[PDB]
């Protein structure tokens, strides 16, 4: 190597850390923040942005008489004098519908505390899981995150009057502490990130989100929540303002209008959700707007206390607009804050004019608007306000107009033309040219707040599963309504709203589930859920205490077949087609004919009637299910086996490879076969079983308290069928051509050990219950003499039921293509002194061997507390918006 | 060039980009942050940090009954039974002396306003007045500065229990709003940096010390005042956590004690000044210690609401340690938020067990205290109290021991050792290893914050003014008390007190000056004023209302001469001298002698009666004090002559250079020498002398509407003078050979005409107002044949006397010297329609001409408004640490 080259590598590599050091600064400095959600209560029975923009746009008011339902002495409160003390001029405000509702037990509360709680924290509580719930996101996946919260909240007086009552647990403290505000949000969702709630008069809550910003910025906050409430609970504040009137008489806000006269006073919530931009791509979330640049500084020594001043609104304009490194041609609108108020009003327009206005392009002239003119002045929640008309502007492309602005002030010189006031809507469509804005707050103690946001970046008839849950019957009764309503449109993608219940929605404890194919079964089983009469059978509900469980696969015997089970799962389900070919090349070099083939009843393959047929496909389609269980997340905790069921759970076990199990079952087989038409079987007191058969020599296996198998020879078994049918219980015959269990097996000892003499077991990864010796066994032992001892001696499936429930697990899954010892389970299980809430489930039925079936049968298990990956019955799909939870709200107030 | 040169310069350039842009990363990251200054009240009388270093290392305890001045009706409260509602079981706790007291005036509060004033606020107020001057800082000149305000405060009930009345101002809603707290904070001090408040339970306060630093780093503030208050208006707190049993029997915290109960409560507020260490070394601060890295989080999804958590602070202990890249084994001592409480101490120790404790060196366990022990428990302000104990500690080099640990806790297991309970002061001397400390605040709202802190890096017989200023007359005998205190110790040293009254206090309204040699003149004088009777010399008074004045330069003509004038000043100020020897070294080659010689009255000079040396004379003295005034800042507005006095004052002004001015002055007084003995001059209403005059053929000059000068012939001016002597007023007569501006004069016009034609005069940088033509003139104008008609033309000082007055002038000095005109100026401006208080003021006089007589003329010029740079006075002294203002308070409190 040269000397140029070696200093060439050396400039390459210093170039390049210069490069990085430049995107860190970047990052630090003025890395965007995206918005991914919002949430908002508002007067007038608003709680939706959409229903915020169609008032905004259609151009409405809230403005409305007083509450009636808070105590409020109106009668003494009204009088016409301004100077008159203790009383108003003014009777119109916004306010909330039902501000004192709340739902205490979806949030864990107890009604003492819930009544001594400030409704402010209700209704934040309410809004946060509304925001969380509509970004799309699982609420029960944050727990634990550093997500960060901050809050603009003031007291309003509320309960101060109420008598003081005993409270031993300090409800009146927590119920009105500021901090409790977002501590109490961070408790319940369990969230790590800084919680702050600051106090900065009406621009608290845009300063909420500069912090915010910055902890963004410094990588220390993963989500930040940002916004604000304002929920008056007594009239003070009209009574203060009165007594310097500042109040409007009509209560209208009229912003820039030449009858201003003072403030419109209002209630409301608000909040957002923010992330970096970056890892919104990353994460693969969805964005509304971006934000670029913010600034705060004070007004300083101004004239008085309370007075505006244009300097200071000028200089941080400027800041504002320097930090992201933009300049004022590239804005395009401002809501600005314009409470109404006579001596602020020209002073704002002025600095406008001073900062953007001036040398602004005589085609392109500022766009100026106020919200409050329409929805009042929330104060706590006013800039996030602001923030939030802005991104609706921009996702419906169109600007609002402003009301009461028909007479423009003459105080502001317009002549110049730099500015101008929506009179009327205005498009405001997407383009080559960026779209940006500025949201402005000004609050009384002097702190100033501006803020840049700019236009986010541009961007079949299969069976689908749709899931709900709730905590409450009511609740669930409710969200099933409220799905079928959406799902009625015509827009509806049933793959994407099934998608969306199933990954962006939390599980609770009521639950209920619903498998369709065609929209109209899925509406009219959500119609039989609200209604309280689940009969069909695409409906199942279900209650749980517990997200997990300990599942055990049981593999049964004999019965379970019939002719074509599993022909529509081959054509439906990759891995389960997968799993029956490759079982079918690996017994390719023993046999001629193929499961698949005797699956589909093709032409020229034997049926189920011959032990050597059946008994290999029951094998492999019992190894299908189990992979195809465990493709969904299913996997199993223990196996256990009945007969040659075991040699498939030591397959599913890990403990045998798929070659020798082949081998095992085609051997096993073919000698049983050996001995066609030679012994018998039936069904049934072990001990009373005994002492009946003494009499005789011919047990065969136990399934519980009373169910016994016995076997041996054709003369004998009906010689005590006989007795038996002429003493009591039925003694129900088996269908099969031989005796198992019994001294009959003797003869064959020697060449199935000669044959099976080579297989070589493997340690194992899931525990193997054996059945045999009644313990859990080492995949070491299990050799050619064990399966001999298998095929030889009794089997214990209700002793091994009995010691894997009282083990503590809870969760048995027969995997078969027909339940056939269910029954057994369920009944052992209640003797059993474990775990009561116990769920046994099948796989499929003698009918609907089909992946519908198997569908409901996971459902079964789901609303019973299983995890069960429903995504991957949606492959491909996309999800969809869906409504919030309907709380069940009550009455809390606490009057003097 | 070769191409490894180039590339070398672009390696080069690549290299210091590269280092450059890691130390902005660092600078934004992790920039050490310096602490100036620190301010606290606290119980006990309890109001400054030396008082609380002294309780703190003696060892004792604030605790108190509670006060009997805030109404509480106590017989009521206080009751044994836990469960009686309504009254409080405890009686003890820490409280401060003065909550009511406040003064009004000084901040420009009304008394109704400060009566409605939360009591909070009011303490801020003086809190942050003493922070800012004990960092060493003019409050003034914050004014205009970025500098932020960061609190942490919440509200407990001020006023709620009163009657509403007229506010037609809003005193009843701006006093109490926790916003308010900071914007009137921001207001009076007129500070634009960002103003916020928070509430974050007990750790509020280093939460907001999170976010100064933040705001520091990112270059919004250039310092930042962080802190928080906690006065407990009613006893709600108390009643309150009663019902709860959450308070210890005795009120005494116990932290880390067998017998920990509960909590103890006490008020208190605290305050410190931050500010980025390179900006502080740069600009010459002192630090008191540095602030490295803060780390805050949350409980998340705890036990309970209210409820400690151990992961959560072990997490945010990590975290601040790698925030500034520190590790364990570097800290010596932490503080905990050791409350007192059963539960929360045993989990605070073994989280500190699992960061600290873990592999700790076996000769250095980590020492553990809290200062809540000794002073309980202050809520809002805790935090920052915690940080003020260890910036002490640093500075004493001490760390005072903790109360109540006779017998550690069981709970917890100190066998391991990494971490020891400070049972008595341990010395902590500076030494190789760096000294490091933490501090930790957990709210109940669940907010966990953590900080670091670092030890600072390493570092004649004059006459001496010193100045005092106030705001109202006893506070400034108060002030001149204190000043005077400080003097009397024998370490007290008088340059570094005169500097530091200097250039670090605000200059206010009512003002005196003492100039003294040694402390006893020093300490006499501060004690004559401290008695209200400046009856003595060496003392100055008065009061004035403007900053600034229109300042005027007055040069008087003949008389202000006698012997030994300036023998002082030429070895006491190198700048007269300077000025006196370079007129001098201009005026070689036109004499022999150097005026040096005839100040210092050296063997073989001309005495002071020639003409011919006089005038020269009072030229170079003149100019030399004008230069004087000009180097302490005193620049003049315009200037004004009396006869050849305008020569002076055109050198002053800049219209002729010295040589020049020189040459004229030498030409005159010659040409004057020429007529010697035959002309005189006296004393004397114009109109009444011009018609007294018309007999014979002889007037001089105006001086005022009754003082006149006449000149003449020897005959015909002692036949007026025996005329007028036998008429009423006096006649006084003049010392001088000759007949000034006077028919005599034309004789030697045209010598002096040609022998002065060489000059070349300039535009004039200062306003020269003409006595001659009753104007301002341009300097071109004045040629010879101006100077000529001066020496000719009568003189008109009361007419410029007047129209500068009218004209908004306002100050007149005399710069001579001694005063010979004082009294005419001041009568001319008492008769005009100008300002009324206008002060007039001399340089010298004719006893005593030495520097403390001009230094006491100065003083007399700047109790009257006039702006003196002081600190030139001051060469090389050290300024010294001053006691604050001595608020007079008064009591301001709404009572039910």
């Amino acid at each position: 190597v040269t000397d140029s080259e070696k200093v060439a590598e050396y400039l390459r590599r210093a170039t390049l850390d210069l490069r990085a050091a430049r995107q860190r600064i970047r990052e630090l400095e003025s890395d965007p923040i995206a918005i991914v959600s919002m949430a908002c209560r508002l007067p007038g029975g608003v709680n939706t942005p959409q229903r915020l923009w169609e008032l905004l746009r259609e151009g409405g008011e809230t403005l409305s008489g007083f509450p009636t339902d808070r105590g409020w002495d109106l009668a003494r409160l009204h009088h016409p004098d301004p100077d008159n003390p203790g009383t108003s001029y003014v009777d119109k405000g916004g306010f909330l519908d039902d501000a004192a509702g709340f739902d205490a037990e979806f949030f864990g509360v107890s009604p003492r505390e819930a009544a001594a709680m400030d409704p402010q924290q209700r209704l934040l509580l309410e809004t946060s899981w509304e925001l969380v719930e509509n970004a799309g996101i699982d609420p029960h996946s944050l727990r634990g995150t550093a997500t960060g919260v901050f809050l603009g909240v003031a007291k309003f007086g509320y309960g101060e009057d109420t008598a003081a009552a005993e409270d031993v647990e300090g409800y009146s403290v927590t119920g009105v502490a500021p901090a409790v505000a977002s501590g109490r949000i961070s408790y319940t969702m369990g969230l790590e990130g800084p919680s702050i709630s600051v106090d900065t008069a009406c621009s608290s809550s845009l300063v909420a989100l500069h912090l915010a910003v910055e902890s963004l910025r410094k990588g220390e906050s993963s989500m930040a929540v940002v916004g604000g409430a304002a929920v008056m609970a007594t009239p003070g504040v009209f009574v203060d303002f009165s007594r310097q009137r500042a109040l409007a008489a009509d209560g209208r806000s009229k912003a820039f209008g030449a009858g201003a006269d003072g403030f419109g006073f209002s209630e409301g919530v608000t909040l957002v959700l923010l992330e970096r931009l970056s890892e919104a791509r990353r994460n693969g979330h969805e964005v509304l707007a971006v934000v670029r640049g913010s600034a705060l500084n004070q007004d300083g020594a101004s004239n008085g206390l309370s007075a505006p001043s244009g300097p200071a609104q000028r200089r941080v304009i400027r800041q504002a607009l320097e930090s992201c490194g933009l300049e004022p041609g590239d804005v395009d609108a401002v809501e600005a804050h314009g409470t109404g108020t006579a001596l602020g009003d020209p002073i704002e327009a002025n600095a406008l004019l001073d900062t953007y206005g001036r040398d602004r392009d005589a085609d392109r002239p500022l766009w100026l608007g106020s919200v409050k003119s329409n929805i009042g002045h929330t104060q706590a929640a006013a800039g996030v306000t602001g923030l939030l008309k802005v991104v609706l502007a921009l996702r419906n492309g169109e600007l609002p107009a402003t009301l009461h602005v028909e007479e423009p002030t003459p105080h502001v010189d317009w002549s110049s033309g730099g500015v101008a006031l929506l009179a009327g809507n205005q498009p405001w469509r997407r383009g080559e040219r960026t779209r940006r804005a500025a949201v402005s707050a000004f609050g009384i103690s002097g702190t100033n707040a501006h803020v840049i946001v700019e236009e986010a970046p541009e961007r079949d008839g299969r069976p689908v599963p749709l899931v709900v849950s709730a905590r409450s019957t009511a609740a669930l009764r409710a969200q099933a309504a409220q799905i079928a309503e959406l799902l009625e449109r015509p827009d509806a993608d049933l793959a994407g709203v099934g998608l969306g219940l199933a990954t962006t929605r939390a599980r609770h404890e009521h639950r209920a589930a619903v498998v369709a194919s065609t929209r109209e079964e899925a509406v009219r089983g959500l119609r039989e859920i609200a209604a309280g009469a689940a009969t069909a059978d695409a409906v199942v509900e279900g209650v749980t205490e517990v997200d997990g469980r300990n599942v055990v696969f049981l593999f049964p015997g004999q019965g379970s077949q019939w002719a074509g089970m599993g022909a529509e799962l081959l054509s439906s389900s990759p891995v389960f087609a997968g799993k029956i070919r490759a079982c079918d090349e690996s017994m390719a070099p023993m046999q001629d004919w193929k499961v698949s083939d005797v699956l589909r009843q093709a032409p020229g393959a034997p049926g189920l009637d011959r032990v050597d047929v059946v008994q290999p496909v029951l094998f492999a389609v019992m190894v299908s299910l189990a992979e195809l269980w465990r493709s969904y997340g299913v996997e199993p905790a223990a196996v256990v086996g009945h007969s040659q069921g075991e040699i498939a759970a030591a397959h599913v076990a890990g403990a045998l490879t798929l070659e020798d199990a082949a081998k095992l079952v085609v051997g096993r087989s073919r000698l049983m076969r050996s001995l066609s038409g030679e012994g018998g079987m039936a069904a049934v007191g072990e001990a009373a079983v005994r002492e009946r058969l003494r009499p005789w020599q011919d047990v065969a296996a136990v399934n519980g308290p009373r169910s016994v198998v016995v076997s041996g020879e054709p003369g004998a078994l009906r010689a005590f069928s006989e007795d038996c049918a002429a003493e009591g219980i039925r003694v129900r015959d088996i269908d099969v051509d031989y005796a198992s269990h019994s001294p009959q097996i003797e003869r064959v000892r020697e060449e199935l050990l000669e044959t099976t003499g080579d297989i070589a077991p493997r340690p194992a990864r899931v525990t193997f219950h054996s059945t045999v010796e009644s313990r859990s066994m080492d995949g070491t032992e299990l050799d050619a003499r064990y399966w001999y001892r298998n095929l030889r001696e009794t089997v214990r499936f209700a002793d091994a039921v009995t010691r894997l429930a009282e083990s503590g697990y809870d969760a048995f899954i027969e995997v078969s293509p027909h339940p056939v010892v269910v029954q057994a389970v369920e009944e052992a299980v209640e003797e059993a002194d474990g775990a009561e809430d116990a769920v046994v489930v099948g796989s499929l039925h003698r009918d609907g061997g089909d992946l519908s079936a198997f569908l409901r049968s996971m459902a079964t298990a789901h609303v019973s507390g299983v995890d069960i990956r429903w995504d991957v019955a949606l492959p491909g799909a996309a999800p969809f918006a869906l409504p919030t939870y309907p709380f069940q709200r009550k009455r809390y107030w606490l009057q003097p």
